[PDB]
């Protein structure tokens, strides 16, 4: 990765920006820029790459053979009740949440039993997040 | 990856952005830019590659084999009652939410039993998120 | 990737923008630009490339062979009752929401069994999500 | 990918935009702008590419053999149901939503049991999301 920036508010390369009650008088502003960029990324000279995959299984006998892979999840339970009796009462609920297995961003890559990988692999996440608010 | 960003607000090259009360008066800006970008991503110079997958299974006795690949979810329970029982009174609920499972982004790539792969994967996410707002 | 961004509220190259209350008077804005792009990107060179898949089975007695792929959902359960009983009583309510698996975005991409694959693979999300707002 | 952005409200090469309660007098703005662009993107340059494929079964036996895919969904249950009883009450309700299974959007791509691919593959989403709003 090259450059991956979270910025809150602003970005520039050059900023004159001005605000709010302001005299901003008799200015001179003369800029003369030179930028360049040059980016050489990811550059593969490979000549040969095997990826060889063989299974041979000769006079075997197999039996019970089980291969399971990742995240498994085999009984699981949320038991969340809610009970509200009131008699000659006076009940005020705001901004009140039940949450149960609540995901924002969920990124898989490469979720196997096997994997035989060449090159790159990557994943980036940017974010301003806030769950509740209430006033 | 090159150049990946979150900007809250604003993004400039060159910015004389102003705002608000402002005398802003008798001003010369001047802006001479030379700003030049050369890319080369990802480049693949290859003479030979090579994916060779091979099964062979002689005079072989198989019996009762089992391949199960991930995210396997068996028996599974959410149980979520509401009661609210009220006699002779004033019940008042503002910004109630009951969440179950709730997912906003799934992003899945290369989620197998087998995988030979080559080359380049990549994931990226970019977001403001807010769950609950309530005044 | 390249140049994968999210900004807030706005982009410029180059930005004059004034707002609100602004005496702008007696300016001189003058830009010279030379901004140029090259892009070479996902460029390949390559003489052979091969991919084989061979699967040989002999004189092979194979008997309750099972293979289940990713994402097996079994015996799977939400029970989510409400119930409200009300004698001689008021009852308000607002903004109330019962979410039982809610998605928002689901990208799937090579999700298999087997695979095998050469070259670029990608997923790219932006976004302003907000689930509940109620003032 | 290259410039994939989310821009909240404006984009601009060059912007001189003026807003509100201004007075803008006696401006000389002078854009001399060069900005040439040059994408040579997924370029391939290929002599020989093979995907091969042999299945070969001999003298065998083969029985009870089952290659289920992803994504398998069996036995499943949502029971929600919803009770009102009211005896000399007053009830009120605003804005109430009960929401099972709510999808947005799925992308699916490659979703299978066997792949063999050679190239480029892609998802992009950009979205403003918003599932309630209530005043």
């Amino acid at each position: 990765s090259i450059d991956v920036k979270y910025i809150g508010v602003k970005s520039a390369y050059v900023s004159y920006d001005v605000q709010k009650r302001t005299i901003y008088l008799n200015i001179t502003n003369t800029l003369n820029i030179t930028n360049n960029n040059y980016y050489s990324v990811e550059v593969e000279n490979i000549t040969a790459q095997v990826q060889f995959s063989k299974t041979v299984i000769g006079k075997a006998r197999l039996n019970n053979i089980s291969i399971i892979g990742p995240l498994d999840m085999k009984q699981i339970d949320y038991t969340v009740p809610t009970v509200i009796a009131e008699e000659m009462s006076y009940m005020y609920d705001f901004c009140t949440l039940i949450s149960i297995k609540v995901h924002n961003i969920v990124l898989m890559m490469q979720v196997t039993v096997t994997t035989t990988y060449f090159g790159h692999s990557e994943q980036i996440s940017q974010e301003r997040y806030q769950y509740v608010d209430c006033g």
